[PDB]
């Protein structure tokens, strides 16, 4: 439905803007800010015919005060998301424990014993070498040792306190279950990938300890 | 009229599209290019509303082919001005040389000595110093030396030959008019700030006149 180039390439201009803005809108929605869209559509008009109800300026120090507030907003939806992980978080772990062979640690670890193991266990100063899958409690991956083609190895008192004190539970040879409380892994500001206050689930097989070199 | 940030927000980021765009536009305009106005709004509204009448593949396809559009257009406009220009600057050149004083070189340069000079006349390998105002044909100003706050001082041979056959019509301390046609100036190419196909237009007074080094 167009008729000539002019026509056609002004659409096409409009249609990657319009994308523009529609894929924009998303980003924002996603730190918890929703544009009315009628007035977007309405400022787009109003100031390519003219009559923006906005001076230059304004629009200028709005959009600042916008970065302002996404900013701003992202961090309340951080808290927000932050408490109800924790609540989701807290009730998951609270049914967990009550299953067999689950025992929750002092410090909050909630962990099952699947295989003892038979060689000795490993220490702080230790390098281990491990199978793992880990997910959130929705049941949702963000890691698979498995997966990535291999199982990893790394000294036992860099990562994540619940996992190296979950590791301490059980021998070489042994697997385990650890459903770990945030504060115990990446705490309420999380991580990229992993977002605040969450609990983590991994299935854990240690292959090998070795010493510090 | 708004009554809320979200709708003020949402209104500032469209009016500052709308801007982008009205101002794209009167870029395009200048290049020869207008694009029809309706279709341009009709393709952020498609396209915001999840029904634009273009894929996102022939979104992209259209702008890149707008671009090479773009590039072509301005070439085109490039020779039609550079026909104006010179069909202007043809009847400017031919008023004038009927004027009192006016000479026409055999390379077609016009010129009217007003003060013949007393020193010498510079020649190839010179440096000369000069006052000088240039303007085009329609008498707008590209150079004025006066207002530089100084005067210029150049090996003759770098200038463009309509300049260095002028000044040589005329010795230190000597007052000229030149009428430049394009061939003896920029050409219809032109440069940064000369239109394609420029008669130039100079009044110039030599100061100096200095051997090369
Ligand atoms: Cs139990
Ligand atoms: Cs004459």
């Amino acid at each position: 439905a167009f008729k000539n180039d002019d026509q056609k390439s002004a659409y096409a201009l409009g249609a990657s803007l319009g994308r523009y803005m529609e894929n924009s809108l998303k980003e924002q929605e996603k730190l918890g800010i929703k544009l009315d869209k009628d007035q977007l559509i309405a400022g787009v008009q109003d100031a390519f015919a003219d009559k923006s109800k906005l001076s230059d300026q304004e629009i200028e120090q709005t959009l600042q005060a916008f970065e302002a507030r996404v900013k701003s907003s992202a961090q309340a939806k951080m808290e927000k998301d932050a408490a109800d992980n924790e609540a989701k978080g807290k009730e998951y772990r609270e049914k967990f424990a009550k299953e067999k062979g689950v025992k929750t640690s002092s410090t909050g670890l909630v962990y099952q014993v699947v295989e003892a193991g038979k060689g000795e266990a490993p220490k702080d100063s230790d390098t281990v070498v491990v199978n793992y899958k880990g997910t959130l409690i929705d049941g949702k991956e963000f890691d698979n040792s498995y997966t990535r083609g291999e199982p990893l190895s790394f000294r036992l008192d860099g990562v994540i306190p619940g996992w190296t004190e979950g590791l301490k539970n059980i021998k070489k040879g042994g697997k385990i279950k650890l459903v770990i409380p945030p504060e115990l892994a990446y705490g309420k500001a999380g991580v990229p990938g992993i977002p605040p206050n969450s609990t983590l689930v991994f299935d854990v097989e240690l292959l090998d300890v070795k010493p510090a070199p």
